[PDB]
């Protein structure tokens, strides 16, 4: 359902996948101890992801296979999108400079949304414990 707030706790893979995007120290570590909270809120074809993060409490949202294009903080252009496969999210987001991609698999169990992350080879898996 996701409808509802997320507060990530442990993550699983996370440390590693900065430093395929090119993230050093200070930058994957802030990233990590982030404090992620993400307020999900659902209205009907759009998902605003409230951000709480330690970059800036910003709303994403992505209407479900949009096309669009996000600024990270040290991660720059990502564009891509998001699709419901049925049973999974999956966070596909390419790149403007070159035009490879990354994924990201929303993993719901239940009481837990896990992101993976992949931008290749090196997942990132940040479970949520939702609440
Ligand atoms: C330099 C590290 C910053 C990147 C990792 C922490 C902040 C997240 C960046 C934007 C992600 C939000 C847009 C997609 C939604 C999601 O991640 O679930």
């Amino acid at each position: 359902a996701f409808d509802g707030t997320w507060k990530v706790d442990r993550n699983e893979n996370y440390e590693k996948f900065m430093e395929k995007m090119g993230i050093n120290v200070v930058k994957r570590k802030l990233g990590a101890h982030d404090n992620l909270k993400l307020t999900i809120t659902q209205e009907g074809n759009k998902f605003t992801v409230k951000e709480s993060s330690n970059f800036r409490n910003i709303d994403v949202v992505f209407e479900l296979g949009v096309d669009f294009a996000y600024s990270l903080a040290d991660g720059t252009e990502l564009t891509g999108t998001w699709t419901m496969e049925g049973n999974k999210l999956v966070g596909k987001f390419k790149r403007v400079d070159n035009g490879k991609e990354l994924i990201a698999v929303r993993e719901i169990s239940g009481n837990e949304l896990i992101q993976t992350y992949t931008y290749e080879g090196v997942e990132a898996k940040r479970i949520f414990k939702k609440e």
